[PDB]
Order: structure tokens, then C-alpha cells, then sequence
């Protein structure tokens, strides 16, 4: 069977889908209201997601890639120590993650062509895998 592509909205500007990378693991649902301009634009993401491991202390090393030009590895440390930290911080392998986040997406000006970010979630520390996420982020051909 060929590979799953999943489509999470499009927007005036931009395309956005993603595929499984890495070891196949639990699914997860992703949608974000309005869709991200590559412009620049707020937000709501909603996950609904099973976790396979415990969150806590989850994050996220990004491998984003500009028309074929990768960038070094970030890291973004999502929960971390005591409060403020997303309710969904606390949850427990098999315990239904069924929440919405906020988020502002600065924008790249002169946007064009395609980008890739690479979502390596690792969780639970002990440190395993949570998910990988590989998103495409294709710029829509007829606007700027
Ligand atoms: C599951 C979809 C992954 C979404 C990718 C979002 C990348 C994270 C951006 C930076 C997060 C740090 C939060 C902050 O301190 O403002
Ligand atoms: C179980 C999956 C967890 C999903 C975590 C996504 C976190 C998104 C952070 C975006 C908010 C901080 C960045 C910002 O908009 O300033
Ligand atoms: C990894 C980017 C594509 C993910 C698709 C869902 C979009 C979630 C919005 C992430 C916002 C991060 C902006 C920021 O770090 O300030
Ligand atoms: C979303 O945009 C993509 C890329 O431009 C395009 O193939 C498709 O027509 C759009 N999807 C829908 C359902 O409009
Ligand atoms: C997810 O959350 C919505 C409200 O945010 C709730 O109504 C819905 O039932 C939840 N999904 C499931 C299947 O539990």
C-alpha cells in the first residue's frame, strides 16, 4: 500500500499537509483555524491525540527546510516545570489529549515555492519517540 498523505487546510496563500515519519505510532488529528499564512497569521490549533507515552517533559527538535535548504536542527521545550504548562502536559499514555492551543505565526516575507518542517515529539523521560511529523508547507502558485 502506497504512503498516507494527510491534508490539514489550505489558505490564501498556502498548502499545508503532512505524512508519518519514522516508526508508524498512533495517529493524531491536527486542525488549525483559521489555516496558517505563510504571510503571517493567528490562530487556533486543535489536537486530538492518544498518547503512546506519557507528555510530560514533551518536546520537539524542528527540522525545517526552505526550498530544499536545510536549516539547522531547533528545539522547542513544550512541557516544562510547574504550572502554565498546557493542561495536556499531564497527561497519561492512553489518556485522550482533546484540547486547543494558541498560536501567531510571525510570517516570512517573499514567500515562495516549498517549505518542510520535520516535528521529532519526544516525551516521557525516560526519553522514547512520541511521533514524528514531516509537514509540507506548499506557498499557493497563484498568489504572494
Ligand atoms: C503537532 C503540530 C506541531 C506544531 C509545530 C509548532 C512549532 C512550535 C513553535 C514554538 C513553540 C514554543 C512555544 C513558545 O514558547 O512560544
Ligand atoms: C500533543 C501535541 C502538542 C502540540 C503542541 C503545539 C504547541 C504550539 C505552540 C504555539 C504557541 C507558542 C508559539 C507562539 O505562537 O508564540
Ligand atoms: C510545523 C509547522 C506546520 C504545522 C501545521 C499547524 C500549524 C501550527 C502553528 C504553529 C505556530 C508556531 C509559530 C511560532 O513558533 O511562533
Ligand atoms: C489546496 O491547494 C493545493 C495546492 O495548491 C491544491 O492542489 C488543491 O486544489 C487545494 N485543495 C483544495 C481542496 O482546494
Ligand atoms: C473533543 O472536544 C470537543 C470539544 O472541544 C468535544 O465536544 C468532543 O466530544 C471531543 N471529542 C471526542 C470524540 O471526545
Amino acid at each position: 500500500e502506497a504512503q498516507k498523505q494527510y491534508w490539514v487546510c489550505n489558505s490564501s496563500d498556502a498548502s499545508i499537509s503532512y505524512t508519518y515519519c519514522d516508526k508508524m505510532q498512533y495517529p493524531i488529528s491536527i486542525n488549525v483555524n483559521p489555516c496558517i499564512e505563510l504571510k503571517g497569521s493567528k490562530g487556533l490549533l486543535h489536537i486530538f491525540y492518544i498518547p503512546r507515552r506519557d507528555l510530560k517533559q514533551l518536546y520537539f527538535n524542528l527540522y525545517i527546510t526552505v526550498n530544499t535548504m536545510n536549516l539547522p536542527k531547533r528545539k522547542e521545550v513544550i512541557c516544562r516545570g510547574s504550572d502554565d504548562d498546557y493542561s495536556f502536559c499531564r497527561a497519561l499514555k492512553g489518556e485522550t489529549v482533546n484540547t486547543t492551543i494558541s498560536f501567531s505565526f510571525k510570517g516570512i516575507k517573499f514567500s515562495k515555492g516549498k517549505y518542510k518542517c520535520v516535528v521529532e515529539a519526544i516525551s516521557g523521560s525516560p526519553e522514547e519517540m512520541l511521533f514524528c511529523l514531516e509537514f509540507v508547507i506548499l506557498h499557493q502558485p497563484n498568489s504572494n
